[PDB]
């Protein structure tokens, strides 16, 4: 008789969250305008949350509205090391019960949270993302609603269905895999540029039975706290995700110094990821187990045009990739490679369309294509690149090039032509609305493809525009490791959960493919149980007779 | 569609026993000169080494050599030049090489790989069979299946776009570093990554060289192209230093000591700025595994299962039982039975005497380490040797099975991995079983295997909960050793490693870095959006 009895596993039907249109007179447009008004002139005081306790430290910080930095949208504080360690202790004390909860019960929290975000909370998270991170309507919509909702629903499906992955049983024994959470706590460290990423970085490990210290991005605090509150309201128990904004170095020092660290789920700069990686290595003898580091780290992404390309698609897809959300995406196109034969046509269209791009206040004017960049630091960096484009003999500014930080961190979309395919601006991630173009002779398309592949340290996203099948096949083979998300006749941004799992290798990170069915596997440490139902025999074997 | 390879019985007059006997005779008095292989080139260096037969160390079963820094760097370059074409091969075509190798190992080469594992690593017939045949064959067949099926894992496509995932090999080379104790593990450490489109420098274990090279040659004969796996025995630190110094390192597939894995981890971290991508480290690092007995246990099963787990292959398994917890009420039975069966265990030459239960330990270094523990057992106030404890390295590295009782559940012998035929027993008061379960969990730094023996359902349920993280491979009424591919994926956390569960369907995921391709079949619209108008 079987002493361990394993319950049958269920399945989950989910689909991508539909993108809304926000047409005039539509309910979502009116709801959004109301949610935007709800934020005008408001400052939210956002505490650290440990368990259910709201905690304040002396390290007071402000989040500013990028397009109106006079507006402090949130006042928050950095957790001190004492509070971080207390958060660790409380999370650890909550972990066993949470890990032992059926996967389906944990998933229900995220499915509930996804419905809330889909419906009654949509306008709120969109508005907080627009005002706090400077996103336009459609950029907030694909992010804080659609992607976050998809993460929560698809990850719940992947997780529930994962328990159906079971080993073979042969008499006289029954074999079962238990998908245990990691023993210890996970540190989640999220970036400013996507509300959805913060929710996934903290949420996915929690779904798999982990407990988490979540350090949200300073410049995305407003929307991040909104998401945190929704998770708790959806039924996430206390001490499963601790909401602990903190000084970055301080946070990293603290979590990497704890013997109970079992994972870091990170999205941000290469240098910071490498630094955490080395801190873990330094402390390796202290940990109860080997921590798992996951990092997504940015790119220098390309659109490559072949002479057979559809010109109109090249222009609109490049404009979107390069300039949406001010080019502040790890996936944004920042290098465009154009054949000489098409350059007159493409150049003309790009400059014409450029003149029609409206940069302004995304809350007050829905005609805005994109708005201010995130903060003074980003503004200063981008300014230095525009200045480099002027001084450099290999570079010439074809359009834009101006910026003004008197009201918001405003930067014109800028199009640069480089005569040098190895110019530093062709190599280094700017994270601003700065597109560099290199024109290559048609008969050197193959040599140029090799340049696309070899010029930068990154491997995140890239697109090929071509109507020639042989060329598409050739280019796809050549560029296999130049992009983890590769596009044929479409723009290099806008990966959708369950359709284009996102991530790339080289300097771009560990490529764990959040948005795909395998991502959750990083956050479980499986145990296999074999129950044998018959007495064992002798210790000897018959051949020994 | 694959199933597990049958374990043969090797009965008198059977085809397999006749074939194995011939294969053993084929190796008697033989020394194979095993070169480094880079591509198809057989390379010798001046750094000559020998592999000795553990039970007869006068027999040099192989002469090989250590690849120097320069040779290793040459092997990296050659492998890297072969990687693109190998990775571009359809998954099915790479799989075919491993399925052919599996069929070879199953049939015409079975006796050879078994004999080489017996003579070279000191395994008995059945230990070689479950290892060099069954487990290796199963790795190759199951990973092939998993990988082929992985290509069927594809994302959602919505018109007018088609999405496809390409399971790329990792860009760079993978270093595979395998242990002496399982022929199959070497085959998997180098084989699994190669299957997924990687190129590999394989540093096989000195003390398993003969069988490892046998596997290497089978892979080549089965159609593995030149420069996909380089066969590069080497000094450990030299190999580690060289591979972690290359900008092209993309993975380390390691099975061996905790401190060495930690060292490699730290070398990678120190050199992080040099690498083209973040290397993936995978490590399986041993355990201090338990058999916990409840008063309701079947004593016969406890005795036979514990004897096998503790002493098979001289206890030289990362999964071997080395701490046994017994309730006072059952101790007189279990002690009496353990001591009686002990006196019947045959230690000797496994080639010449199939009556042998287990043979010599792997080498002089192992013999010395194990003897230090026996000497500790003779010194410690809380330890008493109940049986065994003898050892003699005059002819082979022979260590008798040893049964020790500890009065201290926290004694270093209860905590530290010996990798020898040394079983320590702790007797607990029946009414303190719960406190004792907690001690099972908290005493050691490891989390690999464990067994509970009990016939009471509530006890089994309670124990399972409490030991959830004490064991990655957990057994109810069965021994802690002998995981079978596709049935009990193997590995554990805590200090026991990264727990990537080789033997299961997810292991190959560590050795692929997926790419997603989206093709859009209609021209793109305007860059503007309707809501902006
Ligand atoms: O910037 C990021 O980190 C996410 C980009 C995702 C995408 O555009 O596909
Ligand atoms: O010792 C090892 O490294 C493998 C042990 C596998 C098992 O016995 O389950």
């Amino acid at each position: 008789s079987h002493m361990l009895r394993w319950k049958h596993t269920s399945s989950l039907k989910v689909a991508n969250e539909p993108i809304l249109a926000f047409s005039q007179g539509s309910p979502e447009r009116d709801a959004l305008q109301k949610a935007l008004k709800d934020l005008k002139g408001q400052t939210e005081a956002i505490p650290c949350v440990v368990g259910d306790e709201e905690v304040w430290t002396s390290d007071i910080q402000y989040q500013l509205s990028p397009f109106n930095h006079a507006h402090k949208v949130a006042k928050f504080c950095y957790a001190d090391k004492a509070l971080l360690n207390r958060a660790i202790d409380a999370a650890l004390a909550a972990r066993k019960e949470w890990d032992l909860k059926p996967m389906a019960d944990r998933a229900q929290v995220f499915l509930k949270a996804a419905d809330m975000l889909s419906g009654p909370r949509r306008a709120e998270v969109l508005a907080k993302t627009m005002v706090g991170q400077g996103k336009t309507v459609i950029q907030a919509e694909i992010d804080a609603a659609a992607e976050l909702i998809d993460f929560f629903r698809f990850n719940a499906k992947f997780a529930v269905e994962l328990e159906g992955e079971q080993p073979i049983s042969v008499p006289p024994s029954t074999n079962h895999t238990v998908y245990r959470g990691l023993e210890g706590f996970v540190a989640a460290i999220s970036p400013f540029n996507f509300t959805a990423i913060g929710g996934n970085l903290a949420g996915a490990p929690a779904l798999m039975g982990n407990v988490v210290l979540w350090k949200p991005s300073d410049t995305a605090m407003l929307a991040s706290y909104a998401v945190y509150r929704i998770l708790r309201e959806a039924g996430l128990p206390p001490n499963i995700i601790q909401f602990v904004p903190a000084d970055g170095p301080t946070f990293g020092d603290t979590v990497t110094s704890s013997e109970h660290l079992c994972g870091i789920n990170f999205t941000g700069s290469v240098p910071t990821f490498k630094h955490l990686w080395r801190q873990v290595a330094q402390n390796l003898d202290r940990f109860r187990t080997f921590p798992r580091l996951a990092g997504e780290c940015g790119g220098k992404n390309f659109h490559f045009v072949h002479s057979s390309a559809d010109v109109d698609s090249v222009v609109s897809g490049t404009l979107r990739s390069a300039f949406e959300y001010g080019g502040q995406k790890c996936s944004a196109c920042s290098r465009l490679y154009v054949p000489k034969s098409l350059w007159p046509q493409i150049k003309g269209r790009l400059l014409e369309e450029h003149s029609r791009i409206k940069v302004g206040d995304p809350a007050e004017d829905f005609g805005t294509f994109f708005s201010a960049v995130i903060d003074a630091k980003a503004f200063a960096r981008i300014k230095k690149w525009l200045e480099h484009a002027r001084s450099s003999p290999s570079l010439s500014i074809l359009a834009g090039g101006q910026c003004n930080e008197s009201v918001g961190y405003y930067v014109e979309p800028c199009i640069i032509e480089s005569k040098d395919p190895q110019e530093p601006i062709m190599k280094e991630e700017i994270f601003g609305p700065v597109l560099t173009v290199y024109v290559y002779p048609d008969d050197k398309y193959r040599e140029t493809l090799k340049l696309v592949d070899s010029t930068t340290s990154y491997g995140l996203t890239g697109a090929v525009f071509a109507q020639d099948k042989a060329i598409v096949q050739e280019a796809t083979r050549m560029l296999r490791n130049a992009a983890g998300n590769f596009y044929i006749n479409d723009k290099s941004t806008g990966s959708v959960v369950g359709q284009q799992p996102f991530g790339g290798a080289r300097a771009s990170g560990t490529n764990d493919k959040p948005g795909g069915p395998h991502y959750i596997l990083r956050w479980t440490s499986p145990q296999v149980i074999k129950e044998t139902h018959k007495p064992l025999g002798d210790w000897r074997y018959s051949y020994m007779q």
